[PDB]
């Protein structure tokens, strides 16, 4: 269905598919792969891979 998560910690695309997100930023996951999923930035609509320990549901 697609879950919405908010960047809890800034991420600078260090990988080829890792999507970069900045704390306070919101992201949506289009697919879950266990501990890793691919989300997209509502700001630049960019999509990449995000860890399940840097982003979460809501926050501030």
């Amino acid at each position: 269905q697609g879950d919405i998560v908010v960047a809890l910690y800034p991420y600078d695309g260090i990988h080829p598919d890792d999507l970069s997100f900045k704390k306070g930023e919101k992201m949506k996951v289009l697919e879950e792969h266990g501990e890793w999923w691919k989300a997209k930035s509502l700001l630049t609509k960019k999509e990449g891979f995000i860890p399940s320990n840097y982003v979460a549901k809501l926050n501030t």
